[PDB]
């Protein structure tokens, strides 16, 4: 019957500390004066990547070696991941309805170690990461994989996040969508909490 394919960051996951911190010491290595609400503001505008290009442009620095020593800070800050609130909640529900669950992130191994420290690793039948050789949301490939694998059905297949690039993720891989954004795609269900999901599935 039905299965739940999980975004982390703002959706199951709140790491905005930890990227905050895992920038702050990146910045401490490489003698980047560091303030946090310009940080903040340009990480919520463009993206991380962004951030280290500019600084890798503006000051003459390797990207990838700012990139390897973010990824490895941001590892050392697991204890500053907290849940999202009502993401407890959701997933523990969703396990007692027999929905099935699954994880499509960018981030790397070390979201094995955050769900483990955080007690929710046991929910997902298989978890990707940017480590499992899929190009990145939203290219459908990896989505495409697991309804091949497990037999999902395209219809009661949904796809849960945040961002635009999730509800794109959905749409090119012929699933739906459930999404604090709003949608034109047909097959986004747009919510206000993760609250509102267990609603979906059930009379109005
Ligand atoms: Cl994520
Ligand atoms: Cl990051
Ligand atoms: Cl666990
Ligand atoms: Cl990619
Ligand atoms: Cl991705
Ligand atoms: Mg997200």
């Amino acid at each position: 019957k039905t299965a739940f394919i999980w975004d982390l960051d703002g959706t199951l996951l709140d790491s905005y500390e930890a990227i905050l911190s895992g920038i702050e010491e990146t910045f401490a290595q490489f003698s980047i004066p560091y303030d946090k609400e310009k940080v903040r503001e340009f990480i919520f505008k463009y993206s991380v990547q962004d951030l280290l290009v500019r600084v890798a442009e503006d000051r003459n620095l390797d990207v990838e070696v700012l990139n390897q020593v973010r990824a490895q800070s941001l590892a050392e800050k697991n204890a500053q991941v907290v849940l999202m609130p009502g993401a407890r909640e959701v997933l523990a529900w969703a396990d007692e309805s027999g929905i099935q669950q699954f994880i499509y992130t960018h981030k790397g191994n070390n979201a094995f170690t955050i769900l483990k420290d955080l007690g929710v690793e046991s929910y997902f039948t298989e978890i990707l990461t940017s480590q499992s050789g899929f190009v990145r949301k939203p290219s459908p490939e990896a989505a495409t994989y697991l309804l091949d694998k497990y037999q999902l059905n395209s219809d009661n297949t949904y796809y849960i996040g945040d961002r635009t690039l999730d509800v794109e993720f959905a749409q090119n891989s012929g699933i739906q969508s459930i999404n604090f954004l709003e949608s034109t795609y047909e097959g986004n269900h747009r919510i206000q909490a993760l609250a509102d999901i267990s609603r979906i599935f059930e009379t109005k």
